[PDB]
């Protein structure tokens, strides 16, 4: 699990 | 930017 | 943005 | 944008 | 966009 | 499932 | 899943 | 942004 | 699973 | 920002 | 910034 | 679980 | 900034 | 368990 | 900021 | 588990 | 467990 | 435990 926000 | 992962 | 994975 | 997958 | 995948 | 939306 | 929203 | 990941 | 949102 | 890690 | 991981 | 918030 | 790590 | 907020 | 390890 | 928030 | 806020 | 704070 990766989660990448902006 | 809601993110949720399982 | 709204994400759910699983 | 709405986004689930699974 | 709504995006629903399964 | 890979899903892009923008 | 791969999700990718903006 | 709120991630929630598991 | 790999979300990137913004 | 809210991270919740499992 | 609130992170609370385990 | 990576989480990346911005 | 709170963190809490377990 | 990476957690990076800004 | 508040930190707490264990 | 590493935090990192600023 | 390293927590590293500012 | 390593806690960096400033």
């Amino acid at each position: 699990v990766t989660q990448v926000g902006f």
